[PDB]
């Protein structure tokens, strides 16, 4: 492999060099024949597998806090060690378990607002013993990250992964997700996205309000026992009706999103632990709404609706009718954020920020994964700059993980 | 290994066995995806490249292993051992330059690919037989607006030192050039180019839409300007269906995009001059031609007409004046019935290219970072569209712009 990789923007001419990817601890699917790029993917670890990559984190950690080498350093590797031989697995210290998920955030190729990496709450959750001690942090988390609209990146990490079969896991995919049910008419209310997960939450007690926006309870599974469901109490969920500066009707659509966007289905890997438990949260750029959740044909689907009310001519796709409604629906999303006091960041401004981020990381860490696919926004590409920002994409480690979904998986007890 | 393509939108799953048919890079590792990276002969090489490529033609043919097949392959061979080189027959040039279409990973028009019009113009000798052939290609092509997709194909690398190029990098392109006051005038993409013409002796209208002429090399020869005869190059006044103003911008474009600066490669074979042309997809021009800040640059005049907020960035009006750009563009070309097609159509033709392309071959290359159009991205069918990339042969190959190699 190549010690220096030059990527370069073609708008600005300027190319920086990349000696990070040297570090890459993972296969990301690529061959020299074929590209997966664009693919969306492409039982524990022995005591031998462990050791190295125990030691591997160990010393980059130390080796942020510029005391590689050190007394300290040479004694933690030894703690750790025998703590692997004697039990086959180790804890971390408050403080690596920090740097760690910091720095997994730090790699996320696919996320564009890594520039805030280094200011994230994280809290331990490691004590967790019950599905109620979950929802007890979970809850903590959310009142915390909302901060009543002024959103603070946060992270809470539940116990590590022992057997495989005491995992503790957020069925959940989002911690706020709105419910999706099936008609018999093959029409679906609410998330289409989200009708498996509303059918499982039905089927184990919820007795669901079936409305458009929903807010799903959280599923809880703590030390691989079976799921419990809690209702986030509906003070802590932040939400925000859509309405439009300009057209007075759109309020009409009865649209609302909610405030906090909440990963809580990945799986954070740490020096060989696994945290298959491990929601975290930041703020949203507008277009995962305004695009995605809202004009995505298998979700919210609302360009046909807006577009009628705009009176546009709907009849050939060369009108741009679609592009048209697109542009007023993200328009909207984020006057209404604004309008609230709720943080959200338009495509533009995130863009921007993340090449500023990008060149910087590149100036002091020698590069920056990301993955282009992910990073251009779904809407009006090109007009933002990271299109036309080459890219190198790799997996460096600590790293947040997919994992299988947990129905699929778990024993019933 | 049998590789999976997924559609998440439809959740078609497509199986692709073509990829094991290329031998060439991506510039990829196992552990590094260059993915979005621009850019990631010999008798003994030429052979196996020459016997690779008339082997899959008598396959596509359907008599592999016939007595013409045999005898071919004899023929080259023996043409190779006496002459470092050899001929393609007029059927294979045909099928190869098709094929270099139809295996091209970035372009999203490949549902048309043997609807291809093949100009042989291997028997050229000088520049002045290069301005013929072209001036024929460019009045085929246009067609008074009908467009029909076209490809000259000069004659191929001997030396490296006798090379045939289109020096244009489109064979109608607009000229650029640096103000005083430090701006540009008209395309900045062809800024050097420009100057490299008025240094040859070209006389610049200096305007914002002047067609450039035609610079061209042959056989390792200085290049010689031609001015493309103005009757056969069609242009359209971009007008807008609700805004009056728009022609007020005096925007203008030109009908026919054709690509003269690329290298064909077949059987192991280089031809270094084979300008080729299709139509427009409308985003081409009225996102990036027009809307680039490299290039034309337009937004911000196109949102003062409109009386757009501008003072920040979530007002989105860069977004919305985007928009009406590029419905202006697809009305104009459809208002004077010149070929043009819309990302959501061309899209929706390419999805259902890609699945004809698994049917039949097991397959179909493609580059999902240049297939997604550049507005609008997620309303189209390919973003979310799984693309295994890979690099087949005969291939439309990129080279250097030849005032980089060329000695006077
Ligand atoms: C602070 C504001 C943040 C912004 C603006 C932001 C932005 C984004 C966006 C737009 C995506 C694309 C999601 C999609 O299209 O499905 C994404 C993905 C992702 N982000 Fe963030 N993010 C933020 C905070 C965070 C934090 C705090 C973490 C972890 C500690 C994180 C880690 C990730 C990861 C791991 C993904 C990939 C998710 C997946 O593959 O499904 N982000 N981010
Ligand atoms: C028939 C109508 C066609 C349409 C609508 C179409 C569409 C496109 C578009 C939109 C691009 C992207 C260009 C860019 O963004 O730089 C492209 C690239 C390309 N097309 Fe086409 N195309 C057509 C015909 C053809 C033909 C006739 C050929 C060859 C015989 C061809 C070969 C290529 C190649 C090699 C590229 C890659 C260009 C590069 O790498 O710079 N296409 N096509
Ligand atoms: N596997 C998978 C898979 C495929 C498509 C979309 C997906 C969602 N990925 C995260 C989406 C999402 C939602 C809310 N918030 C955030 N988020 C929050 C902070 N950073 C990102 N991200 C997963
Ligand atoms: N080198 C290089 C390089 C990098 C990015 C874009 C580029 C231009 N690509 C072709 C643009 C273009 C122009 C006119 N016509 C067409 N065209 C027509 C049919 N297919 C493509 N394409 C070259
Ligand atoms: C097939 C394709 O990889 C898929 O649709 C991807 C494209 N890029 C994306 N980019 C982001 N940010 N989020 C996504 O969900 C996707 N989906
Ligand atoms: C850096 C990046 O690869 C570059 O900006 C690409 C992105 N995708 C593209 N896609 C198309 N169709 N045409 C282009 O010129 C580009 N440019
Ligand atoms: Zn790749």
């Amino acid at each position: 492999c190549p010690r220096f990789l030059k990527v370069k923007n073609w708008e600005t001419e300027v190319v920086l060099t990349d000696t990070l990817h040297l570090k890459s601890t993972l296969e990301t699917g690529c061959t020299e024949y074929i590209c997966m790029g664009s693919i969306m993917h492409p039982d524990v670890a022995t005591k031998d597998q462990l050791f190295p990559l125990a030691k591997e984190f160990i010393d980059q950690y130390y080796s942020s806090i510029k005391r590689f080498g050190s007394k300290a350093h040479m004694e933690r590797l030894e703690e750790v060690n025998k703590e692997i031989d004697t039990t086959s697995t180790y804890q971390l210290k408050d403080t690596e378990l920090i740097y760690g998920a910091k720095h997994a955030w730090r790699n996320a190729s696919r996320c564009v607002g890594r520039i805030q990496w280094s200011k994230l709450q994280v809290f331990d959750a490691r004590d967790c013993t019950t599905a109620h001690g979950m929802f007890n942090y979970i809850c903590n988390h959310v009142k915390y990250a909302t901060n009543k609209g002024n959103l603070r990146s946060a992270i809470t990490i539940f116990p590590q992964r022992t057997d495989g079969k005491h995992d503790f896991r957020v069925w959940n995919s989002q911690l706020i997700r709105y419910a999706g049910y099936k008609q018999p008419d093959g029409s679906t209310l609410g998330d289409p996205a989200n009708v498996q997960f509303t059918e499982i939450c039905i089927q184990q007690g919820w007795k669901p309000p079936r409305g458009r926006f929903d807010v799903l309870p959280l599923l809880l599974q703590a030390n691989g026992n079976d799921p419990e469901l809690f209702q986030i109490p509906p003070e802590l969920v932040l939400e925000v009706p859509i309405r439009h500066p300009k057209f007075e009707w759109f309020k009409d659509l009865g649209l609302k999103w909610y405030g906090l966007p909440a990963v809580s289905n990945m799986l954070l890997e740490i020096g060989g632990l696994e945290f298959s438990a491990c929601p975290f949260s930041g703020w949203y750029m507008g277009t995962e709404i305004g695009v995605r959740d809202y004009c995505d044909n298998s979700r919210y689907n609302i360009l046909e609706e807006v577009a009628k009310k705009m009176n546009l001519d709907m009849r050939k796709t060369s009108s741009l009718w679609k592009d048209q409604a697109l542009v007023e629906i993200n328009i909207a999303v984020l006057y209404s954020f604004q309008s609230d006091k709720v943080t959200i960041v338009d495509h533009h401004s995130a863009t921007e920020s993340f090449i500023k981020h990008m060149e910087n990381e590149y100036r002091c860490r020698g590069g920056c994964p990301a993955d282009w696919v992910w990073i251009v926004p779904p809407m009006s590409g090109s007009i933002t700059p990271v299109f036309h920002q080459e890219m190198l994409n790799y997996r460096l480690t600590p790293s947040f993980e997919y994992q299988p979904d947990p129905w699929n998986t778990h024993v019933w007890k």
